[PDB]
């Protein structure tokens, strides 16, 4: 499914993440859009064999099960392909274990980047929420 910027923001919202671990939903909606372009179904392959998936390219290195991630752990309990879906709760459930780990959003490096210290309420404006 590709999301648009507002309908992620409402599906963001519905699913507890705005303001978690104190960050806003302009900073979850920013990270969405340059880790997937808002396409649940994106997967990318890391240079050391993972692979990221899904609207918040969550890493089966650490957060899911993917089966061809030698020495990896699955610390959302899930398939990585769970976080395909076109509903977003279970990407929702696995980034929250992520961003309580200790470095907050900074695991996703595409927000370190491109999305924090912005003005991200940009994301969400003039979004009916």
């Amino acid at each position: 499914k590709v999301f648009g910027r507002c309908e992620l923001a409402a599906a963001m919202k519905r699913h507890g993440l705005d303001n978690y671990r104190g960050y806003s939903l302009g900073n979850w909606v920013c990270a969405a859009k340059f880790e997937s372009n808002f396409n649940t179904q994106a997967t990318n392959r890391n240079t050391d064999g993972s692979t990221d998936y899904g609207i918040l390219q969550i890493n089966s290195r650490w957060w899911c099960n993917d089966g061809r991630t030698p020495g990896s752990r699955n610390l959302c309990n899930i398939p990585c392909s769970a976080l395909l879906s076109s509903d977003i709760t279970a990407s929702v459930n696995c980034a929250k274990k992520i961003v309580s780990d200790g470095n907050g959003m900074n695991a996703w490096v595409a927000w370190r980047n491109r999305c924090k210290g912005t003005d991200v309420q940009a994301w969400i404006r003039g979004c009916r929420l």
